[PDB]
C-alpha cells in the first residue's frame, strides 16, 4: 500500500499539476529540483505544508540534475519510489535548435541515466517508470491521425533527443522487464504553461493589450496546426498508465485540430476584439477591426528551420484501455488562459 | 566589427547576484551588455528584468540576452561569434558550496570544465587577441587556510567539490593566458552579499528568517555551523573590481575582500538587533539555541544537515595588491551590509509572506 | 577539383578499407585517431608513406575524439574536407549493454558534435557528410526484407544511439541543406573485422583449432540469422552515396540470409572438419564428425538481453540509383576469413 | 585473502607492471579496459591463464570507461575490490593541449566518477584508493627540488585536470574518511613506455638507426630536464602507499636530473655513435661524429606552448615512511630501453 512518487521536472507545468494530483491521492511525492541562483519552485510553493516558511509536508524536494548520474542514484536510493515520472527536460522546440547538445544530454541521455539509476538501486522489479514522450516524435507526420504504431519522423534536436529516450525506455522494458511506459502526449497547455510556448505567449500578450500595457507582439508561423488539450487533464493519464496491469505506450490527445491563427483570433475575441488579417508571409499583420490598431506581426526569428506543420492524435487505445477522456476542449482552454493572464497582469504590469 | 570605442561585454551568469549588479555597472558606462541565460521552465531573469528597455513587454535595449549553457560547447561558440565581445565575465556557476557535495559531477562540469569550454570558444572564434576574459574565482580556493590573512600567493587548499572545480577553472585560465597570451585574469573574491544574494547562503538565510520572525511569519529557524568566520563585503562594490581588473594594463590575478572577519554567530546577533531583539546563546554543538533575551523565545536552533563534511572554518582576505594597483576600496562595511539586508527583507516579507 | 576526405573511425575495419579506396582515387585522406596507450593504427600502418618511420604521405592522421567538441572543430577547420565519413563509434552491440552511456555519447551525441562542428566551421554548404547508420536500427524487424522505408525498432543501447544519429543527420540535411546521408549498411565483415564479432570470432577459433593452438570455443545464440557482406564492397557504396546528385539514404546489403550455425559449419568445412550438432539451447555442442572432438559450445554470457533475431536487406534502391553491386557472397567471405586467420595464427599463436 | 585489486588503466605501462606485481603477491587482479576496434591488451596478454585462447586466470578484465558512471558502479559492485588503483588517463601532455576537454573529462572528472562509484557501492570504509598524481602538477617549479609541500603550478590541460583529481581525492579522504592517497610520481619509463613519450621515442629511433631501418628523426625541446625512473620500481611504491597505516600523499622520484639532449647522447652511445650538435633552436641538428651523418633534427611541432622546463623530485618522505628506494638509475634505464627496442625492431621494421 506504500505509494511514493518521484517526479523529475516537478517545477514545470506538468510536474506541478501531477504533484497536486498525486498528493490528492495520498501519495508521498518527491521531486528533483535544479539548483538555481533564484528559487524556481513558484509553481509548487503552495504545496509546502507551510508556504510562508517553506517547510515540507507530503511533498519533499531534492536538489539534482538529470546530467549528474551520482545524484540520481543517491536520490532514488534514499526515496525508494514506487512510481517515477520523468518529466524533466529542456522542453522547448525552438530553443533546442541552438541548444542541441544540452537538449540531447538532458532529454535523451538523461532518460538513460534515470533508468540506469533505477537498475543500479535494485529497483527494476519495484518501480513503475513513466517517460514524458511527445507528439513531436511524429514530426513530419507519417500517418493521419497519429497513433502508437505511427512511425516517428522527428524535426528538431528536441524531437531527436526524445526519440532516443523513447527507445531506451522500450529497451529497459524489454531487456530487464522494467514496468516502463511512453506517454506519447500531444500539446497540452494551462495558465501555468511556459511563457514562450505559442498559446501562453498569445494569452499573455492579449491580456497585456487588453489592459493597455502592450500595443503589439510578433509571432512566427501562423498556419501551424496543433492538437491542444489541458495539462491538468493529461497528468491524470500519466498516473492511469502506471495503474495498467501491463506496461504499454499510449497516445494522449484530443483528436481536434486548430491553427495558431485560430488561437490568436479566439484569444482576442475574449477581450472584445476582432482580428482581421492583412498581407502575407512575414509581412502579414493582424489588426483590430473595432479600432483599426495592429496588434500582431510576424517575425521570421520565431520560425523553426524544420517546422512541424500538423499534429492530430488518435487516443483510441487510451480511451479503451485506460478509460481516459479529455475534459477541457479548445474553446474553454483559450478562455481560461486569457482570463487567467488578464487577472495576472492586473496585479503586475511586469509579469 | 571591433574598433576602438566599441565596448561590448558578455556576462555568463547574468541572472545571478553578481551578474545583475555588473550588468547595471557596465550599462551605466555605456557598454552594450550581452548575457547568457539558462533555459528555464519559468523565467529566471527576475534580477535583471528592470534592465529591459520596456519591462512591461520585456523588450531589450542595451542589455541583450541569449539562451545557452556552459556545458554546451557549440552554443558558446555561436553566442561569442555573434556578439564579438571585448570583455567576457565568466560568472556562471553552480555557486553553492553545500549543494556541491551531492552535486559534485554537475559542479565539476559547469564550474570547472565549463570555464575551459568558454575559453576554448574564444579560441575557436579566433578572438584570443580581441577579448579580455574575467574568471570568477573565489576565496573557497584557500579552504583550510594555509596563511592568515590570505593573499594572491597563499597556496590553495580546497575543501569541497565546488572548491576543487573552481581550482581547475583558476588554473586553466592561467594556462590560456600563459600559452596563448589571452588577457585572462582570476578575481579571487571573498564572500560578498546583498539584498539579491541567493536565499540559501548564510547571510540571506539569516536576514530572510529574521525578517519573517519580525513579522510573525516564522518562529524559529535552523542553521549549521554557528562558529564559521567569514570576510563579508557587498556585491555592488565587488563587481566594480571585476571591471577594474580588465582595465589593468597587464592581466593579473587579484584578491578582493574587506579584510574584516565576523562569525555566523555575529551576523545572527547583529541582524536580530535590527528588529530590536538580543540573542542569548544556550547549549553547545547541535543542541545550541539562540534565545531572545527580551521575550525568552528561542529563535535559532542548529541542525547538522546544514553542516559541511569538510568545513572552511576561517577566511580573511588581504587585498593590498588590488588597493595598490587598481585603487579599489570597499565602500560598504559589515554593519551596514547587515542593516541593508535585514531592512530589504523586512519589506519583501511584508509585501509577500510567501517570498 | 579538391578531393579531401575526413574519416572518423579510420582505425576501424571500414575506415581502413575506405582509406585505401579513396587513396586509389587520388584523394587526400585525413583521419581522426583516438589517443591510446599503445598504437591503434595497425590496420592502416601500411598507408604511411614510410611504414618503418611512420611518416605520412597522402593519409594524414589527427588525434581526436567524438566526445571533444573543440577538438572536432579544430580538425575540421584545419582539414576543410570536401567529404566527411563519420564511421567512428563504439560499434559492438553486446558491449553497448554494459557501456550504454558511453555508447550514447559517442554514437549518438558524437554525431551531433561532428555535424555542429561542420556548421561552426562555416562548411555547411561545402562538405558532403556520410553517417554510418546500420541494420541494427531495424532490430525486431517490422518488415521482411528491410528497406529504407521499413519502420525502425532498435533493440540495444547501440541501436538507440545510432537511431538518434540517423535522425539528427536527417535534421541537419532538412534544416540547413547539408548534403548528409545515412548509409543503412547491413553486417559486413573481412579479415580485418573486430575479433569479438561473431564471424571473426569463428574464423579465428577455427584457425587456432586447425593449428592445434585451441581445442574448443563457445558462442552465444547459434540461431541468429544475418545478412553478411564484405566490408571492401561496402565502403565503395559509401563513396557512391556521396557521388549521388542528391542526398539520399540507402540500404546496403546482400539480401541473402545465413545463420551463425551455418557460418560455423562452413568455416570448419574449410579446415576439412564436418561439424555435427547435438543437444539443445545452452547445452548444444558442435562435434567434428571425422574425429569425434567437441569444438563448439554455448555460453549464455554471449547472449543479448534483447536479441535481433533476423536481418535481411533489400538494396533495390541503391542498385537502381547507384549501380552498386556486391561482388563477394557468403561462401567466399567464409573461405577468405578462415584462410587469412590461419596464416595470421601460424605467424603468431597469441594473435 | 582477501586481496582483490581493481586497476583502471590496466593496459597502460604502469598497469601492466602493477598487475604482475600484485599477481606475484597472490592478489586477484581486475582491470577496466576500453572497448577498441582492435585489442589493446598487448602489455598484459601474457597474464592470461591461456594466452593462446585468451582465457583468464587470476587477472580478469572488464570493458568500461572512466566517463561512464554506470559501468564504473557495475564493475565495482561485481568485483568488490579491497584496493583500487586509478591509473586510467589520457596521460600525454602535448596531446592534452588540443584534446583539453576530453583530458579534463577523463583525468579530472573521471577521478571523481570513480570515487563517487566507490561511495555509491558502499565501499567508502573498506577500499583503499590510489590516485595517479604526477610531477606535472609542479609545472613551472617554485622550489628545487620539488617535495610534497612545494606549491603546484600546472602548465597544461593535463596538469590542470590532474590537479582537480589531486584535490578531489583529498576531499573524499577528508570528508568521508576514505583511505585515498595521491602518488605524486615523477616521470617513469620502461621498454613498455608509450612510443610518443620522449624517452621511448628516442630509444625506438636509435634502435631503428642501429638496424639500418631509419636515418633521421625529429624532436622538440632538447633542453628540457627531467627526473626519470623505471616504471617497474614505481608501481611498488603505489602498493606501499596503500599498505601505509594512514592515507598520505607521497612524492616518488629519483632526485637525479638529466636533459632530453643527454638521453639522446647516451642512447646513441649505446649503438656506438657520438652525437655532436650544431645550430640553434629549430635549426639545431645532431650529427654522428664518427660518420658525419645527421640523425636528429628539431621540429617546433613537438614543442609545448607552456613548457615544463625542469623537474627534480625529493622523495625523502617516502624513503622514511614507506622504505621505498629506486633501483634503476638513469644510465641503466637508457641502456635497458635501447637494448629492448633493438630486440623489438629486429623482429619487425614497421614496429
Ligand atoms: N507540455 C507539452 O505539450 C508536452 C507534450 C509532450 C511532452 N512534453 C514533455 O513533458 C514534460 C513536461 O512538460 P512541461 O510542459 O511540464 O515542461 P516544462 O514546463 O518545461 O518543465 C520542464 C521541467 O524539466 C526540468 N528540467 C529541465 N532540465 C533539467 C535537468 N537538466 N535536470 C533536471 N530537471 C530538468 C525543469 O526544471 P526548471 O524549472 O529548473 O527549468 C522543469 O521542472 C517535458 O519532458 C516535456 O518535454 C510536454
Ligand atoms: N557571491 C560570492 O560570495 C562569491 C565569492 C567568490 C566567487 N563567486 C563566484 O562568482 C560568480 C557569481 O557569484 P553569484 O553570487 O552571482 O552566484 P549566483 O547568484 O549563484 O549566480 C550564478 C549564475 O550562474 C548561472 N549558471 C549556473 N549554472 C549555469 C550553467 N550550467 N550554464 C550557464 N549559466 C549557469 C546561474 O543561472 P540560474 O539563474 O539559471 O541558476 C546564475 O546566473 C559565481 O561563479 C560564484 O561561484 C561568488
Ligand atoms: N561492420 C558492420 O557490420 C557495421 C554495419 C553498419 C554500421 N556499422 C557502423 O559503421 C562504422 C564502422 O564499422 P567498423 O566495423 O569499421 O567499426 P570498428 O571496426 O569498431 O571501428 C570503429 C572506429 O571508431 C573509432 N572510435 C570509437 N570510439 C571513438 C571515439 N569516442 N571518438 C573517435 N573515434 C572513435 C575506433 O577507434 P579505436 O580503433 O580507437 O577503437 C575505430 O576507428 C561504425 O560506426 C559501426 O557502428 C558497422
Ligand atoms: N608514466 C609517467 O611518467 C607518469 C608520471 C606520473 C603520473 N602518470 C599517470 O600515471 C598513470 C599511468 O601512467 P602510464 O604511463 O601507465 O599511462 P599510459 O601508458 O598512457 O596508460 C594510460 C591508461 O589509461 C587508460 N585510459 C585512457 N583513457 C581512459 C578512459 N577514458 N577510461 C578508462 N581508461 C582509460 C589507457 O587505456 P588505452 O590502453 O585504452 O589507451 C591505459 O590503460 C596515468 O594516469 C598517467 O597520467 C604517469
Ligand atoms: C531571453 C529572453 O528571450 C525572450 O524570447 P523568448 O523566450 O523566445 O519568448 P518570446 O516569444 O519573445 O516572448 C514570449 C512571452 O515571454 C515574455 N517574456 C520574455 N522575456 C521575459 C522576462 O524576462 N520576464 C518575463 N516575466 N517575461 C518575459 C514575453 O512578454 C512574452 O509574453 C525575449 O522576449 C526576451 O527579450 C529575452 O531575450
Ligand atoms: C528544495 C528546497 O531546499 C531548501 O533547502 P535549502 O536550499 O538548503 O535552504 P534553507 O537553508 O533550508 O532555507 C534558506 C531560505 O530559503 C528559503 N526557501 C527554501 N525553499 C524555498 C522555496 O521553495 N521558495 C522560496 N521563495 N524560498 C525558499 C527559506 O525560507 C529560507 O529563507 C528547503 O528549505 C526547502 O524546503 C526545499 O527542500
Ligand atoms: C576483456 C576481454 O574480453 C574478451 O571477451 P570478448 O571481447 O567478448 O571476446 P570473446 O567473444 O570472448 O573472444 C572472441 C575472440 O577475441 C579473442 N580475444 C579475446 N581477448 C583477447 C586479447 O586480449 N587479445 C587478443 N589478441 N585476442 C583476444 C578470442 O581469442 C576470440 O578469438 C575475453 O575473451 C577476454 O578474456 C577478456 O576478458
Ligand atoms: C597519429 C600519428 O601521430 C604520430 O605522431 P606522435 O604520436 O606525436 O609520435 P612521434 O613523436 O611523431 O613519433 C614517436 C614514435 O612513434 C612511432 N609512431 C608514430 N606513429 C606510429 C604508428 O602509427 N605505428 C607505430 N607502430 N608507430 C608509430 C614513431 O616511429 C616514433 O618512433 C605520427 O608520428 C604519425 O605519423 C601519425 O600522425
Ligand atoms: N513558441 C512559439 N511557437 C510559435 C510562434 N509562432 C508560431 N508558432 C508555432 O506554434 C506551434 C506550437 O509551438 P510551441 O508552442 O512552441 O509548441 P511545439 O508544438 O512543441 O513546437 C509551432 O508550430 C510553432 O512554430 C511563437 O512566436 N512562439
Ligand atoms: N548556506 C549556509 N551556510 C551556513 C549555515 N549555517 C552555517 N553556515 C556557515 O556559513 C559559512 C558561509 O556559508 P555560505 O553562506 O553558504 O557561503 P560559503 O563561504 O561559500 O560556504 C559556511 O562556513 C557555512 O558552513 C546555513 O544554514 N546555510
Ligand atoms: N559477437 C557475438 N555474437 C554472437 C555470438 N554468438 C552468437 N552471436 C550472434 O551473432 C549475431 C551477430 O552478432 P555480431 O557479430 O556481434 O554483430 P551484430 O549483428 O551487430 O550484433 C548476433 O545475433 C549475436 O547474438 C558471440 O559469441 N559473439
Ligand atoms: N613527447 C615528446 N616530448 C619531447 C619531445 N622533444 C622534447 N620533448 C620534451 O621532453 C620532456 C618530457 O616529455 P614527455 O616524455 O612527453 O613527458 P612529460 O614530462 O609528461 O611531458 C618535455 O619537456 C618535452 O617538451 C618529443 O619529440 N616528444
Amino acid at each position: 500500500g506504500r505509494n511514493v512518487a518521484l517526479i523529475t521536472g516537478i517545477t514545470g507545468q506538468d510536474g506541478s499539476y501531477l504533484a497536486e494530483f498525486l498528493l490528492e491521492k495520498g501519495y508521498e511525492v518527491h521531486g528533483i529540483v535544479r539548483r538555481s541562483s533564484s528559487f524556481n519552485t513558484g509553481r509548487i510553493e503552495h504545496l509546502y505544508k507551510n508556504p510562508q516558511a517553506h517547510i515540507e509536508g507530503n511533498m519533499k524536494l531534492h536538489y539534482g540534475d538529470l546530467t549528474d548520474s551520482t545524484c540520481l542514484v543517491k536520490i532514488i536510493n534514499e526515496v525508494k519510489p514506487t512510481e517515477i515520472y520523468n518529466l524533466g527536460a529542456q522542453s522547448h522546440v525552438k530553443i533546442s535548435f541552438d541548444l542541441a547538445e544540452y537538449t540531447a544530454d538532458v532529454d535523451g541521455v538523461g532518460t538513460l541515466r534515470l533508468l540506469d539509476a533505477v537498475k543500479t538501486c535494485g529497483l527494476i522489479n519495484s518501480v513503475k517508470f513513466y517517460q514524458a514522450s511527445t507528439s513531436e516524435l511524429y514530426g513530419k507526420v507519417q500517418e493521419i491521425p497519429q497513433k502508437e504504431t505511427t512511425p516517428f519522423y522527428p524535426r528538431s534536436p528536441y524531437g531527436a533527443a526524445k526519440l532516443y529516450a523513447y527507445w531506451i525506455v522500450v529497451n529497459f522494458r524489454e531487456a530487464y522487464n522494467l514496468f516502463a511506459v511512453n506517454g506519447i502526449l500531444f500539446n497540452h497547455e494551462s495558465p501555468r504553461r511556459g511563457a514562450n510556448f505559442v498559446t501562453r505567449k498569445i494569452s499573455r500578450s492579449v491580456a497585456k493589450i487588453y489592459l493597455g500595457q502592450l500595443e503589439c507582439f510578433s509571432l512566427g508561423n501562423l498556419d501551424a496546426k496543433r492538437d491542444w488539450g489541458h495539462a491538468k487533464d493529461y497528468v491524470e493519464a500519466m498516473w492511469l498508465m502506471l495503474q495498467n496491469d501491463e506496461p504499454e505506450d499510449f497516445v494522449i490527445a484530443t483528436g481536434e485540430v486548430h491553427s495558431v491563427r485560430e488561437f490568436v483570433e479566439k484569444s482576442f475575441l475574449h477581450i472584445g476584439k476582432t482580428i482581421v488579417w492583412e498581407g502575407k508571409n512575414e509581412n502579414e499583420v493582424g489588426r483590430c477591426k473595432e479600432t483599426g490598431k495592429v496588434h500582431v506581426t510576424v517575425d521570421l526569428k520565431y520560425y523553426r528551420p524544420t517546422e512541424v506543420d500538423f499534429l492530430q492524435g488518435d487516443c483510441t487505445k487510451a480511451k479503451q484501455k485506460l478509460n481516459w477522456k479529455p475534459r477541457v476542449a479548445f474553446d474553454e482552454l483559450v478562455r481560461e488562459m486569457v482570463h487567467a493572464d488578464v487577472e495576472l497582469m492586473r496585479t503586475n504590469p511586469n509579469a
